[PDB]
């Protein structure tokens, strides 16, 4: 029938590969091609033709046939040898290969990977592309089933910061990246050890650090290690304080949900002096929040609290603010924005009258007249599936829905803004998966000040995709950080936005 019973019906699947590049990488995937079955026994060879037009050829410097007994999502090196492989060269002319079944040795899965040159420009039309036409086992053909085709879009930069399995990780989420003022990068993360779940799941936070613009990244360290169900920590938000020293806030312990007055997930503050290399032991300020401890009796009844991960913001008076998303009460799921600020460089912490009713995570950017913009996650699909805005005109302490900000769908993600000018015109670019209702497609958009209105979005890395957080760099680069993949890694993308939209 569709299954035959006349033998073993081999079938060779084949996917072209969609990740960012950047230039000088070395074995990146084109397509990937899996056999279901090892070759029979009597087999000899396998070929393997593809295409690949000239403008790719002429972005690359050698092309290889990986084989491996794992299918990996990412590039094989994003895993550190942790996928064993062997690497059959080819030359860049070339357009088949061969391979004996010994040198196979049972293996199923081959890759066409490149070395990529010192590329010069970096426009959206600027991919790679290659295409499998042939696979033949002692000269007989296989049919194809081909699943996507292959565009690796050249970016300035793009690098796979922590990847499932590094350091004995199974998983990582929630990026979190920041540009200090001498030039340092910091990108944190949850180090997920044993799945992808969210607290209260054993999770550390992890880091790593970038002295050249993110030319080249540290080791990863874990900052601050989780003891166990209900004792891990992770959602870091990051800033930097007028006086310079680099602060994280995070919580730890008992998931969102479960946390009660009584016994509360905390909210915590690290900080260094030294642009990362250090850090501080976590100090609990759940007290100035919310809960049994707490001052106010007004919120000593309130359950929960959280604040964005990513990055905060420090206004020009060198407030400190990080947006709080608050359970108020245990008959409901529903959580209120309010902004955790301080004016003693961390020491003590007031929060603002209420933000934002039945929010989640939100961000904040400054205007160019000095308000305060706040973004929030559309949890629920509320209303029209749009993400929510808010304003503030006094640094923060009081608030108005900002309705002619909206204009861009939100699926009920995490995402980050940019203010940034262009060809003389201030705006906001923001980041969100584009969906639709879905965690797919990572995407930015600009929104005019001046007209109002949203520009069309730019897809930066499609497939799945989920949080993001964005920086600018000194000398005016964007630095881009987002959840790639359904099994996520963490993935550094570097751009201009000419790149991106002119
Ligand atoms: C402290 C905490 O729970 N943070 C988590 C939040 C909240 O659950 C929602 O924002 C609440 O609505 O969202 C995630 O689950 C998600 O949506 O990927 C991941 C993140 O770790």
């Amino acid at each position: 029938h569709h299954h035959h019973h006349h033998g073993s019906m081999q079938e060779v699947t084949m996917w072209g590969d969609s990740h960012g590049v950047a230039p000088n990488q070395v074995r990146r995937t084109l397509v990937k091609v899996a056999l279901s079955e090892s070759l029979p026994p009597g087999a000899k060879q396998i070929r393997i033709g593809f295409s690949l037009p000239k403008e790719t050829e002429e972005k690359v410097t050698a092309l290889y046939l990986l084989v491996s007994d794992s299918l990996a999502v990412r590039d094989l090196p994003d895993y550190k040898g942790r996928v064993s492989y062997d690497s059959f060269p080819i030359s860049k002319e070339d357009r088949t290969t061969a391979l004996s079944a010994d040198s196979v040795a049972g293996r199923r899965f081959f890759y066409l990977a490149a070395d990529i040159g010192p590329v010069a420009s970096f426009s959206r039309s600027d991919t790679l592309t290659a295409r499998v036409e042939e696979v033949a086992v002692d000269g007989r053909p296989l049919p194809l089933k081909e699943l996507s085709p292959a565009s690796r879009r050249l970016y300035r930069g793009y690098e796979a910061l922590f990847v499932p399995g590094d350091g004995g990780s199974r998983n990582y989420r929630i990026p979190a990246i920041l540009k200090t003022a001498n030039g340092t990068l910091i990108a944190m993360a949850d180090r997920r050890k044993y799945n992808q779940t969210d607290l209260p799941e054993d999770i550390d936070i992890v880091m790593r650090r970038s002295t050249d613009g993110g030319k080249s990244w540290s080791d990863p360290r874990i900052i601050v290690q989780g003891e166990g169900r209900n004792h891990g920590f992770g959602d870091v938000a990051l800033v930097q304080t007028q006086a310079g020293k680099l602060l994280m806030i995070f919580v730890g312990g008992v998931g969102l949900w479960q946390s009660t007055p009584d016994r509360p997930q905390r909210t915590y503050i690290s900080e260094s002096r030294d642009e990362g290399l250090t850090w501080s032991p976590p100090r609990d300020i759940t007290h100035f929040i919310f809960g049994k401890d707490c001052a106010d009796p007004g919120r000593s009844r309130w359950l929960a609290s959280f604040c964005a991960s990513g990055q905060g913001l420090v206004l020009p008076s060198g407030r400190i603010t990080f947006v709080a998303a608050i359970r108020e009460s245990g008959q409901e799921y529903v959580l209120n924005n309010y902004v955790l600020y301080s004016d003693d460089e961390g020491d003590t912490w007031q929060l603002s009258d209420c933000a934002y009713r039945r929010g989640d995570e939100a961000k904040l950017s400054l205007m160019p007249d000095g308000r305060v913009l706040m973004s929030i996650r559309n949890q629920g699909r509320q209303e029209s599936r749009q993400r929510f805005f808010a304003l503030s005109s006094d640094d923060g302490l009081t608030w108005e829905r900002a309705k002619q900000f909206e204009g861009i769908h939100d699926p009920g993600c995490n995402g980050a803004m940019l203010q940034v000018k262009r060809n003389g015109r201030d705006q906001v670019l923001h980041s969100l998966p584009l969906g639709p209702d879905g965690r797919r497609d990572g995407a930015v958009y600009l929104f005019d000040h001046v007209s109002g209105r949203w520009s069309a979005p730019v897809v930066v890395n499609s497939g799945s995709s989920a949080y993001s957080d964005m920086t600018l760099l000194a000398d005016g680069t964007i630095g881009y950080f987002v959840e790639e993949g359904d099994e996520i890694s963490l993935v550094f993308i570097r751009f201009v936005l000419d790149d991106l939209f002119d």
